[PDB]
């Protein structure tokens, strides 16, 4: 059973690596401020029947503080760290690794912090950060260690959409807000 409700775990060894600009276009505006930890979770992925099947990768809490210009840091925000991340087979019979490309999504739910004396007293505004989808598009390389285990190997690049925004004493507010590091996908994986 090589395919088709194939159940395969790994780690959730995500290096970030924030240190870049704005974009990656022809602008700036947006500056943001975010630490770097999540490299100590796991990964799970699962096919249905068709050479394609669905990663989550699930580890510890995201945690950071607002880093805008709007206000210099005053909030707390934090995010979710379970992401789900698509994956596809495109041509495959008999290589020396086992490729795969898909997509990483950034599943950005549930409330957090950031309220205040206006704020948390009228259930709205300051929050700001919302739900959001970070879909990106990328391709994977597994390289067969063993025969009882292998290694999956993966990276990004650019790709993430943010909504920034609430309720401001009975108005409808909306930033747009974008965080896309540097960060690394790399493990060991092992059918489970």
């Amino acid at each position: 059973m090589h395919e088709a409700g194939e159940f395969f775990m790994r780690a959730g060894s995500a290096t970030v690596r924030p240190t870049e600009g704005a974009g990656g276009t022809l602008g700036s505006l947006g500056g943001f401020s975010v630490t770097n930890n999540t490299q100590l979770g796991l990964t799970f992925t699962y096919m249905a029947t068709d050479n394609i099947g669905v990663e989550l990768l699930a580890a510890t809490p995201f945690r950071h503080k607002i880093g805008t210009r709007a206000t210099g840091d005053i909030a707390t925000v934090h995010h979710l760290p379970p992401t789900l991340m698509a994956q596809w087979y495109f041509g495959d019979a008999s290589s020396k690794f086992r490729p795969y490309v898909g997509a990483g999504i950034n599943y950005t739910t549930f409330f957090d912090n950031g309220f205040n004396d206006h704020g948390k007293e009228a259930g709205l505004s300051d929050l700001s950060l919302k739900d959001s989808w970070g879909a990106a598009g990328q391709v994977g390389v597994d390289y067969l260690i063993n025969r009882d285990w292998l290694v999956n190997m993966s990276v990004w690049y650019m790709d993430i959409d943010t909504t920034a925004n609430y309720k401001l004493g009975g108005a409808q507010q909306h930033d747009s807000v974008r965080l896309d590091p540097w960060v690394f996908m790399f493990s060991a994986g092992y059918r489970f």
